[PDB]
């Protein structure tokens, strides 16, 4: 798991849908999204949790920081 592949980014549901294994809008580019006019998912506006990409930020290294 280095050489062959190291990261492995499927979802790209934000944080509290990936973990609750639901996919929402929030694109790779969720922050990119709320300069265009998203702001945060379905979900997380729906059940007004947290739209983040902590799961993004725990991987390779701190992406958001
Ligand atoms: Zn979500
Ligand atoms: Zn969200």
């Amino acid at each position: 798991g280095s050489m062959a592949d190291t990261r492995r980014r499927q979802n790209h549901s934000c944080d509290p849908c990936r973990k609750g294994k639901r996919r929402c809008d929030a694109p790779e580019n969720r922050n990119e999204a709320n300069e265009n006019g998203w702001v945060s998912c379905s979900n997380c506006k729906r059940w007004n949790k947290d739209c983040t990409f902590n799961w993004l930020s725990s991987q390779r290294s701190k992406n958001s920081s």
